[PDB]
C-alpha cells in the first residue's frame, strides 16, 4: 500500500512545506531517494483515517498532542534515536513525543500563541483584554478594526478561556485524571462570555477565519491578530511593522496558552522505517535542515539546542516563549482529540449565537468527559480479553458512531 523505495511526508499547510521539500532534495541528491512532501486538508483527522487501513505517508508531522492517539491505535512505529542524537535535543521536547514509556515521534520546535499587532495603528499595544472594546471604537473611527484572529480553530480562543480558569484535564502529581475535564467550569464560562460579548458588541465577526484574519492584518486592516510563529514570513513579505508581544489578560491573569511540539512520526505500515530516520536525524534535524524550514516558515524554538541558540537571541522568539511559560505544554494522551472536537463545537456555537455560552460549554464537557472515558474504558476492555472477537465486538458498541 506504501511504495517501499521513497519517502512520503504530510505537514500541516501553515508550515515551511517548501523548505522542507529542499531537504528532501538534498536527501535526493545523496541517497537516491525521492522524497514527496505534501500538505492535506484536515491532516489530523485524514492521518488516522488512512493510516488505520495500512495506508498513508511514511512520515507524520503534527503538534505533539494528537501522538498519543495515533499511539494507542497502533499507527505509529517506536522511533531508535541512539543516545549521542538524543543529547542533541532539549529534555523536554523527548518528554512531549514519550507515550507510555516509549518515543513515538522526533521533536522538532516548540508553538505557542503571541499577539502580534501592527505598530503604526497601535504603538502601544492593550495589557488586558477588557480595553479591546474601547480600542475597538476608536479604530472603527479611522476605518480600522482593534483585533482579527481564527475563530474557527479553539486553539486560538484557548488562552483566553484557559485565563480564568479553564482546562482540559487537571493534571496532578505526573498524570492527567481523564474524569476531570475543565470546559465548563466558572472560569472557561467567562472568558468564552468575553469573546461571545466582543462579537455581539460588534468588535468581532463569528465567521472570522485564519485566512481572513490573515489578509486583514497582512493589509494594514485590523490593529492586532494571535499567531504563532509559521504567521511571520507572511508579515515581513507585507512589509507592516509589526511586533510580536505578551498576550492580554483577563480578569487580570495571563492568557494561558495551549503548547505544541511540531513532532515528526513514522507510520507502522511504512517499509521505509530506516529511511525515514536517516532523514530526520542526519538531514532535517540538523542546522541546515532547520534553517530551510525556518526559512521558509518561522519554526518557534527548535529542539535540536545547536540552532535554538542560533534563533535565541530574535525578540519574537522571546516573546513566544514567554507566552509558552505563562500557559502550558499541550497533553498527548488519547482523549486529547475528544477534548478538541468537543471544545470547537462549543465556540462556533456559541460565537455563532447557536447556543448560550452556558449550553455550549455544559455540552462540551459532557460529550469531552463521555468521550475520554469511552477511549479509556475500550484500553481497558483489550487489556481484559485481549485482542479479539469479543472485545472487538464490546469496542465496535461502546464506540458506536
Ligand atoms: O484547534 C484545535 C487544534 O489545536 C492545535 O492545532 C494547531 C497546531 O498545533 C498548530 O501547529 C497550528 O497549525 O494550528 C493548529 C490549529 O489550527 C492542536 O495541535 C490540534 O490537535 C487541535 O485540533
Amino acid at each position: 500500500k506504501i511504495e517501499e523505495g521513497k519517502l512520503v511526508i504530510w505537514i500541516n499547510g501553515d508550515k515551511g512545506y517548501n523548505g522542507l521539500a529542499e531537504v528532501g532534495k538534498k536527501f535526493e541528491k545523496d541517497t537516491g531517494i525521492k522524497v514527496t512532501v505534501e500538505h492535506p486538508d484536515k491532516l489530523e483527522e485524514k492521518f488516522p483515517q488512512v493510516a488505520a487501513t495500512g495506508d498513508g505517508p511514511d512520515i507524520i508531522f503534527w503538534a505533539h498532542d494528537r501522538f498519543g492517539g495515533y499511539a494507542q491505535s497502533g499507527l505509529l512505529a517506536e522511533i531508535t534515536p541512539a543516545a549521542a542524537f538524543q543529547d542533541k535535543l532539549y529534555p523536554f521536547t523527548w518528554d512531549a513525543v514519550r507515550y507510555n514509556g516509549k518515543l513515538i515521534a522526533y521533536p522538532i520546535a516548540v508553538e505557542a500563541l503571541s499577539l502580534i499587532y501592527n505598530k503604526d495603528l497601535l504603538p502601544n499595544p492593550p495589557k488586558t483584554w477588557e480595553e479591546i472594546p474601547a480600542l475597538d471604537k476608536e479604530l472603527k473611527a479611522k476605518g480600522k478594526s482593534a483585533l482579527m484572529f481564527n475563530l474557527q480553530e479553539p486553539y486560538f480562543t484557548w488562552p483566553l478561556i484557559a485565563a480564568d480558569g479553564g482546562y482540559a484535564f487537571k493534571y496532578e502529581n505526573g498524570k492527567y485524571d481523564i474524569k476531570d475535564v475543565g470546559v465548563d467550569n466558572a472560569g472557561a464560562k467567562a472568558g468564552l462570555t468575553f469573546l461571545v460579548d466582543l462579537i455581539k458588541n460588534k468588535h468581532m465577526n463569528a465567521d472570522t477565519d485564519y485566512s481572513i484574519a490573515e489578509a486583514a492584518f497582512n493589509k494594514g486592516e485590523t490593529a492586532m491578530t494571535i499567531n504563532g510563529p509559521w504567521a511571520w514570513s507572511n508579515i515581513d513579505t507585507s512589509k507592516v511593522n509589526y511586533g510580536v508581544t505578551v498576550l492580554p489578560t483577563f480578569k487580570g491573569q495571563p492568557s494561558k496558552p495551549f503548547v505544541g511540539v511540531l513532532s515528526a512520526g513514522i507510520n507502522a505500515a511504512s517499509p521505509n522505517k530506516e529511511l525515514a530516520k536517516e532523514f530526520l536525524e542526519n538531514y532535517l534535524l540538523t542546522d541546515e535542515g532547520l534553517e530551510a524550514v525556518n526559512k521558509d516558515k518561522p519554526l518557534g524554538a527548535v529542539a535540536l539546542k545547536s540552532y535554538e541558540e542560533e534563533l535565541a537571541k530574535d525578540p519574537r522568539i522571546a516573546a513566544t516563549m514567554e507566552n509558552a511559560q505563562k500557559g502550558e505544554i499541550m497533553p498527548n494522551i488519547p482523549q486529547m482529540s475528544a477534548f478538541w472536537y468537543a471544545v470547537r463545537t462549543a465556540v462556533i456555537n456559541a460565537a455563532s449565537g447557536r447556543q448560550t455560552v452556558d449550553a455550549a460549554l455544559a455540552a462540551a464537557q459532557t460529550n469531552a468527559a463521555a468521550d475520554a472515558l469511552k477511549i479509556t474504558v475500550s484500553e481497558m476492555i483489550r487489556d481484559l480479553f485481549g485482542d479479539s472477537d469479543k472485545s472487538r465486538k464490546l469496542l465496535e458498541s461502546i464506540n458506536m458512531a
